[PDB]
């Protein structure tokens, strides 16, 4: 049942990743 649950998991918070990814690339070209 631990399997179920962690696949899941590392699904839920690889959405929050690409989240922030497009909040940087905005910020980058006006600083670096």
């Amino acid at each position: 049942g631990l399997r179920k649950r962690l696949r899941k998991f590392r699904n839920k918070i690889k959405e929050k990743l690409k989240k922030i990814g497009q909040k940087i690339q905005g910020l980058l070209p006006k600083l670096a």
